[PDB]
């Protein structure tokens, strides 16, 4: 019988040791206590799964790159293991995404009140992200379904953030960042990606007086990331 | 006969080529046209002399360090050239400071109106800085005079900024940064240095609504530098 | 039924994806085919387990550091999970070491001929290393046994390398590097560590004519690492 | 009246302070004592002028780059100062080269004996280099003359090094490095550049037994630089 405070302590310890699989597992155990998460427990869960899926996405990109070159090389003798190793990483990546998506759908989005608007946007942004990670590796009909699922999660998150959060709020800014990345990289819609990132940046600078003493550093950091992407995409 | 716009273009060209002596010389020529400087011409002058004096201060520190070791080494045969080379760098550093101080006293502070409060604080901060650079290399009675001169320039700048600028203004924040460094490093007053940097940071976060769309990045950068120094000095 | 060439391909693919656990597992499967390893398969096995044990050693150091501070902090409420998390990492580290040590004792050292002197030194250096990693985390009577085991493996490796390899050979140089680290860090014998590293470096420069066209870069790299450690330990 | 040992001490002090103009001036004063240079005084002179000309070459490249863009921009109002500032840097660069070339022709190459083969190759490599720096900024008939002058200096250096130095000697390796760069960048002869760098590298690995205890690190460093350039040029 392990206490909730000890599990959060375990996640913090795993983060310092860079053992993100342990970190994700501890925060998954906290979620499964079937109680709402604090703002702190929410970010610990987010950081854990971002680093776990990040390592899988990086590995998949490396092996897929080698796979495209091996097929072009003409050596049929080597293609078998490259494809199988890419598939192995791909299934691991998908299982990480499905693991987070089950947590969001059966616990986090399912049981946060209609009043906890910050929590709702935070979880729907995560949902958009993990369906986007699934979209990156998916093909054909499987791809179209997860793309729609990602779009649906980002749009709902966007509507609640627009209505209940200031344009400078790091959750609203972070959402605009990832949703515009989804338009650019997944939907291949550079105009809509640039518009979304421009609107978010301009709405934040127009309401710069709404910057909070506890999160102004996070706000200015994401505003810069939005401007960075806007520069990259428009050049 | 060289135009003012061409001299500012020369300073910008010298900055890109990292030829700061050329940059300082071009901005010194602009000042000597005996007209007020634009906000742009002011920062170009400031950046030029900061890089020129910065290179001299770095060289003086290196040779002074070797000088202290050579005297401790007991080799009297080598002390002569080290001391003379340190003295050579030292005179160059002092002549750079006197060059900037003459520009401020006979042009910049001398001819900006009682209404141009931003200009006044900007020039008195520069004056405090260049007397502080002189204090670093000076000894005895010579040191006490330049320390007083630095203190007098920073205090006047502090009074005008407190009265006519928002606590988040980068000129007011930058002034608090350097004036607290003067207390810590020159006056060896850690308490007064920490108090000055704390007050400035706290006044800025208390009036975070006064952040300007054109300079919020500069404000948040100096606020962080203040917090950095406060952490270093209190640990 | 997976081919030996495909398993080596899997290890190379895992190395590019930085999935060292996969890499170690593939090379463990190659070893278990119960045939000698090529020079290439040997280094792939060595690199795999070095990165696997390296991550465990780094994690153990981080959590042990936090453990020493938490005990000193006086918060008895937090000591329980830190100790248990350190113990968890520690058991993982020990199981990695025992896994490699079983491979060396039941396959690699057990079945390489009396003639394959390069192979013998290579495997006995690995044995010295993995017992040294065990010594780092062990205490009391358990520590003394693994220290002796490490010493015994390094000494045998040292005798065969002295007799059958040139002083510039990267395996002989690499052995002198790790064996001197064992004296310094494990045995706390700075004199014997410095002597071993000095002798190896001096023997290599005295026979610089024995440098091989295929490994001169590896030789000069380890010679520098020996000189680096010698500088650090003698200052 | 300043002693030769004090001037070399001044050059070493200037090098630590990164005051390369002072360093070059001190070594120019040593050369002008009209006596041969030691191996140490030779490298101090070489390092001084390399850093002085290096800063001019870097500045010229930056301003020439801006000049090509300003002419393409169509703003005739700005072209005047860019061209004049480039010309100013260019004359400084040329005067540095002529300063070194006068030292080599009226002192160093002029008065080293027919027996000091290391000194002869060292000075003729420098001569090839400084005429190459002149070739980089020169155009038309002026360019053809300095290109021939560079070629003539490198070829003579190449003949003496081939006859009196081992293929692993850092002076012979360094010569092959710069002479092949001259073929690639100045003469636009990629085949001849690759052949020269390949021959030098292959001659060095074929005589790896000729590596000296006092300069093996310099030899292996330049051998790698040759292999680096060979990779870049053949891909």
């Amino acid at each position: 019988m392990v206490d909730r405070e000890q599990l959060v302590q375990k996640a913090r310890l795993a983060e310092q040791a860079e053992r993100y699989d342990d970190m994700a597992a501890a925060m998954k155990n906290v979620t499964e206590l079937n109680e709402p998460l604090s703002n702190e427990e929410r970010n610990l869960l987010s950081v854990a799964y971002k680093n776990v899926v990040g390592a899988r996405r990086s590995s998949w990109r490396v092996i897929s790159s080698i796979e495209q070159k091996t097929s072009a090389d003409g050596n049929e003798k080597k293609i078998e293991m490259v494809r199988a190793y890419r598939e192995k990483i791909e299934k691991e990546l998908e299982a990480v995404c499905q693991d987070v998506l089950s947590l969001l759908d059966n616990y986090l989005i399912k049981n946060c009140s209609e009043t906890q608007y910050e929590s709702k946007v935070f979880y729907l942004k995560m949902k958009g992200d993990y369906y986007r990670y699934l979209a990156e590796v998916a093909t054909g009909e499987k791809r179209a379904t997860v793309v729609e699922s990602s779009e649906k999660a980002y749009s709902e998150a966007h509507e609640i953030s627009k209505e209940h959060m200031q344009p400078t709020h790091p959750i609203r800014l972070g959402l605009a960042l990832n949703y515009s990345v989804f338009y650019y990289e997944i939907q291949n819609a550079p105009e809509q990606a640039c518009h979304l990132a421009k609107t978010a940046f301009d709405d934040a600078i127009a309401e710069l007086d709404t910057l909070n003493e506890d999160s102004y550093k996070d706000s200015t950091l994401i505003m810069q990331l939005l401007r960075d992407n806007l520069t990259l995409w428009t050049s």
